[PDB]
């Protein structure tokens, strides 16, 4: 099963003297995890703070979920372990990086038309001043590419919003939508999630985080639905689960979101649902109060671009464009080619072409100067690179399981992504299992507690390395 | 002189039933520009909107200055300007367009060296996750150059913080700023400025409007100075003014700073400082509560990139670590390389170097695989480069301003940027002077109730174009 949260985690929360201070909260953890490191305690001083610690008060699972000292000390461990726990006073070049999760940008990056068109881009001087909301033919062509996964229904241009990422959709999202928000019920937060986001909501408005737990690589809504109240102003769920790599159904999927008033807006992240996810989506998810929000850092390994998009109702992208306009000024121009071939050539893709004729060059303007056969031959090598990248992460993926379930680990099978979630036998604490898998074996993995697991040992392992990486890091875990 | 609010800004405000609704203000502002726009009305809804108004109140001076109202409206009118006016209902292939404020970047866009930056960035992968402040050697390389350039003083890497341009920076600092304010004092925006800076700022608190005015290319704080208070919360001061052109004096800008208690934030938006400012700073610019924004988009003509810095006391970027990583993950890593290339080249000409010895060489880290001979050649035409924009720039101004001059218009002497405010003689609305010019010649220009010139009929007109854009425009403007 997942284990979200017991006593162990209540603790903390009872021997700090504020328990509304992330930073003491912080500390208290980081003492007793480096109490635990008697010997190997990088800092003394936080083990001698968590000794000196008493239990003051009682605490219970539900004032923890509901607070927001909560989210706050889980962002502080997040910062601390790339600041000066793994990057710090840890870092090391012979450390084995599986903790990232991220595609290797070397090995599976950015494919070769992506990247001709930026060239291009840039040879054209396409980095004038752009719309808030992004040039029309981008979002044309990312409609099209939208509305032909999709069981029923279609969407048209004026439903798409170009963004500089994931997390700052997000946070844009959250900060728009909360201004004047009649609502004052709890923003739903469904756990296991990504720190950065649940911190910019919990910025705006109070949040309620909700465990989703997962059983089979299935991810299960049924708590969700009873936490979701007729007042409850938003609720940001994700649709392919991290770290484990579960899916949710999609007919659990249309039932929820039916199952929810037009006034609470479910932004739904969709940042994991490739390797294996199947995309046939249902009507459900092209409601009026669902916001669908992608991004290019995950399924085209492009973080540093920030490049992403977000589908909504055509009147709530039309409040956004002023929001756009206030905050940055609109998204990149210089990507904008990029986001368009991409498009067409994704939902050449769905349709099932192999080959291109005449009718799919006037999809771009003549302005680009395309020729038939240079454009078809540069088609047929994005979609044979795409089919090789695609099989050699499910390979590699599927050999990480394996070698980690051999080396007597409790591992959940991932659905999708590129990421596995595994479990040291007997292992309580996942940020110590952290410091003593890194001293002991050289190979830094993700803990469980950053991914908002507050209780168990787990780990988060990125199988989407180079080969060598993984192979070394994998025999150095099982020796150990 | 200049003129920057009246008794007839007075009437719009006094004559709407809501002051507080920036759409009706906006909305009775375009009714009264197309009630005299009697035959040649776009929309007689407004017309007939503003014929039926009536007065209902006394609004005095001080009450249109320190309202949000105000500056909706101006935001409003600014939405209104780009999307259903000159892009929207009157756009036109034939309209010349001498109203975007931005070097045209095919004429003059970025230099090839930084081209060539940006694509070895793209052929080497450079696009995986980065700091939340961004790269260190980018950071250092910036800490340099602007060490260069002061009178007395040192910036190291650790006050540089990267960002993705100066709108999206004023908002971030807007937001960051105002979270735990113990201050309730309004904050102070200096006028004219750029609407999207003032509206992201008055999203979080009371803004109060301080006009700075300007006389014979030198920008007055003589009013500013006396609206700020010990418990001011922040001011934003523009240091090369928009859409005039004119500079503040480095000894007032100094003594107004050494005026301002520490916690009062300054924020010096310096992306017009440049064609014609000295860039002699005083350490004053260099206190515990100033901070410095700078972008790209003016100087090298990338606003499509959105690449930008500030520099402030270390602490404060400490702290701006965590927001930057919790609202979008940091910039873009993708640009750190151009970001170095600049910033090494920008030092080595003001240090007044000529030419590149192997000493320079090693400014660089070995990885990128620089030869003396190329990177000697590479600055040489870079420095060539950058001289001849300047040159041509300067005297496209230069004939710019000679020629509105000898077509009879008031216009101020610019000394700096590219823009030239000039304002026909007994126009008192600039938007109905926009309207006329347009309906009249064909070409448009920046009307500046736009840059927070709430009276007058000036405008704002770019000269940074092609040299037959203008030339054809200054035409069809002087015939009319």
């Amino acid at each position: 099963p997942d284990t979200f949260i017991d006593e162990r985690t209540l603790e903390v929360f009872s021997r700090a003297l504020n328990p509304t201070n992330p930073m003491e909260l912080r500390n208290l953890w980081l003492g007793r995890v480096e109490a635990e490191l008697g010997d190997n305690a990088l800092r003394p001083e936080y083990a001698d703070l968590w000794r000196r610690s008493r239990v003051r008060r009682a605490v219970s699972v539900e004032e923890v979920l509901r607070s927001t000292a909560t989210v706050g000390m889980v962002k502080e461990l997040f910062n601390a372990f790339f600041r000066d726990d793994l990057y710090g006073a840890l870092s090391s070049k012979r450390n084995i990086i599986l903790s990232s999760g991220a595609v290797d940008e070397d090995e599976y990056g950015l494919p070769a038309a992506l990247k001709e068109t930026l060239r291009f881009a840039l040879a054209r001087n396409f980095y004038g001043y752009s719309d808030s909301l992004g040039r029309q033919p981008a979002r044309e062509a990312v409609a099209a590419m939208e509305s032909v996964s999709m069981q029923q229904g279609h969407y048209e241009a004026a439903s798409v919003a170009l963004t500089m990422g994931a997390t700052h959709t997000i946070s844009s999202l959250a900060d728009f939508i909360f201004r004047d928000n009649p609502y004052a019920d709890a923003a739903i937060c469904a756990i296991p999630n990504y720190p950065p986001l649940v911190q910019s909501i919990a910025w705006r408005h109070p949040v309620l985080l909700v465990p989703t737990p997962s059983h089979g690589g299935t991810t299960s809504l049924q708590a969700l639905s009873r936490a979701v109240t007729p007042n409850t102003p938003m609720v940001l769920l994700q649709t392919g689960t991290n770290p484990c790599g579960s899916l949710v159904d999609e007919l659990e999927l249309e039932r929820f979101i039916q199952s929810t008033s037009l006034s609470t807006l479910i932004i739904l992240d969709e940042c994991h649902e490739w390797l294996g996810a199947p995309r046939h989506f249902s009507p459900a998810r092209q409601r009026a109060n669902v916001i669908r929000v992608s991004s290019l850092s995950k399924n085209w390994s492009v973080p540093g671009l920030k490049v992403g998009w977000f589908l909504a109702d055509p009147a709530l992208v039309s409040r956004y464009y002023e929001f756009a306009s206030t905050s940055y000024g609109g998204p990149q121009s210089f990507v904008y080619t990029l986001v368009e071939v991409l498009a067409r050539f994704e939902r050449w893709i769905i349709e099932g072409r192999t080959s291109i004729d005449q009718q799919q060059l006037r999809e771009f303007s003549a302005s680009y100067g395309l020729q038939l056969g240079s454009l078809s031959q540069t088609y047929e090598h994005y979609v044979a690179e795409r089919r090789a990248r695609e099989q050699v992460l499910l390979g590699l993926r599927g050999e990480a399981t394996s070698c980690l379930r051999r080396a007597s680990m409790i591992v959940k099978t991932p659905q999708c992504s590129i990421n596995v979630f595994a479990q040291i036998p007997g292992s309580e604490d996942s940020y110590l299992s952290f410091r003593n898998v890194l001293r002991e074996t050289g190979v830094s993995v993700y803990p469980g507690i950053l991914s908002f697991y507050l209780a168990g040992g787990g780990f988060r392992v990125t199988t989407a390395r180079k080969w060598g990486d993984l192979h070394r890091g994998l025999e150095r875990l099982s020796a150990g």
